[PDB]
């Protein structure tokens, strides 16, 4: 047993979103929407499905989509759920300059590549020389920085512009005013990754469908008070994607700022801080929750060394040679480094749409090919639901997959558009790997724990 609370707290990793905060709210006051969308229509069915699945077969999602559908839907289906980190991290990286652009004083820093490339491209691979040499530090490094960079830099944030304060519906007559739904999704991508903690938690029944109500709740008041708050302080039309957050800073101190306007560079330090941890996180944790393959059947060919103190490499170094390809193609084509965010956001959201995609397909799969039946947990009404469901998931899944695509004449005015020319081939020679090579701390993200 572990109650309502332990599962929303195990979990709770999740509900800051802040390297988002900046899209969310190019939304206007249509970010509230988005947030709800996400979450009844995905986030709570990704969640119920993946749950009642980690529950009997079983215990990743490489087991579930394995279990349902074959070796090598599976197989890839954890692939996308690790390329999509080794590509999710840019946003940060982006975020992180970003922070950075705040402090050394240097617009140069989230402006003007390569040096925004090649600042990147140190601050990465040195967090890799950090790592490398074991993880005996990251998870707490983490948990002392989620609290300093981001729960404090929130909070002074939230206080502050609500001491400043002395569901519109999108507009679907204008183009592009969808492609925004990418982060919102986002958001909540990873909750498979702490399903199976429902095993060590006990009266499943009726109740974590409350964890995930809740949790779900959260994560929208939660996202949504810094998303308005940059969003209704700052005019939706020049918020840089990368600062936007410190941005809104400055110019919140601006009101209570005697020279204060300084703390704010302080409160940069914390940011960069905070999401430096995480990343550091990142360079490791999900390499490892991938080995599962290396061991089975010999899957991954010889892809596997495993030292010490941890820990995985070929796997991490190469995830690195992604990462960082991702990053010098991604970086120096199109409206510049808006466009990069937001499309390397949304490239990094359809690579692991997929596994998602293959997540509901092989859930339908389960309930009706499989009635028979175990299961530790089950999904309320009886299976007209269950279905109905699913098949709800399923579909935002696919909007958000298309949606990925309709980018409007410019982000944040940058913006040539030579974007889905570049978002298609890079998805694609993605897309191709995993299926190519088959033939042949509760306090870290989700999207990156390990079990």
């Amino acid at each position: 047993q572990l109650t309502l609370l332990g599962f929303f707290a195990i979990t709770a990793s999740m509900v800051m979103a802040v390297y988002e905060y900046p899209t969310f709210a190019t939304s206007g006051f249509s970010l509230v929407f988005f947030l709800l969308l996400g979450g009844i229509l995905w986030f709570i069915p990704v969640g119920l499905c993946a749950a009642e699945m980690a529950t009997v077969d079983g215990w990743g999602v490489f087991a579930w989509v394995s279990n349902t559908l074959g070796p090598r839907w599976g197989f890839a289906a954890i692939s996308f759920g690790y390329l999509q980190i080794a590509i999710g991290f840019i946003p940060m990286l982006y975020f992180v300059l970003g922070a950075l652009s705040y402090i050394l004083k240097w617009p140069a820093l989230n402006e003007d590549p390569i040096t925004k490339t090649i600042a990147a491209l140190i601050i990465l691979w040195a967090l890799a020389l950090t790592q490398f040499g074991g993880t005996k530090y990251t998870a707490r490094i983490a948990k002392v920085g989620f609290f300093a960079g981001i729960l404090l830099p929130a909070f002074i944030l939230i206080a502050l512009a609500a001491i400043y304060l002395h569901t519109f519906f999108p507009d679907f007559s204008k183009v592009g005013t969808l492609v925004v739904f990418v982060a919102f999704i986002l958001s909540y991508m990873g909750v498979e990754a702490s399903a199976t903690h429902v095993n060590e938690m006990s009266n499943p029944g009726r109740d974590y469908p409350l964890a995930m109500l809740l949790l779900m709740v959260a994560a929208i008041c939660l996202s949504s008070v810094g998303g308005l708050s940059i969003a209704m302080v700052i005019p939706g039309n020049e918020i840089n994607l990368s600062a936007g957050v410190m941005q809104t800073f400055t110019v919140l101190m601006s009101h209570v700022a005697p020279e204060i306007e300084w703390t704010v560079r302080v409160i940069s330090a914390l940011l960069l801080l905070g999401v430096l941890a995480e990343i550091a996180s990142w360079i490791v944790g999900p390499s490892r929750g991938m080995y599962v393959t290396a061991q089975k059947n010999l899957l991954p060919a010889a892809f596997a060394k495993m030292n010490k103190n941890g820990v995985p490499v070929t796997l991490v170094i190469s995830q690195l040679v992604i990462t960082s390809i991702a990053l010098i193609i991604l970086t120096n084509t199109g409206g510049g480094n808006n466009m990069s965010f937001l499309i390397a956001l949304a490239l990094t959201v359809v690579i692991y749409l997929c596994a998602y995609f293959m997540l509901f397909i092989g859930y339908i799969v389960l309930v009706l090919k499989h009635p028979d039946l175990k299961r530790t947990f089950n999904i309320p009404g009886g299976k007209g639901v269950k279905l109905v469901v699913a098949i709800v998931g399923l579909l935002t899944s696919i909007m958000a997959f298309i949606v990925s695509f309709l980018p409007p004449d410019n982000i944040q005015g940058d913006s040539t558009d030579m974007y889905v020319e570049l978002l298609v081939v890079s998805f694609l020679v993605v897309l191709a790997l995993p299926f190519i090579l088959y033939a042949v701390h509760f306090f870290l993200h989700p999207r990156a724990r390990s079990p």
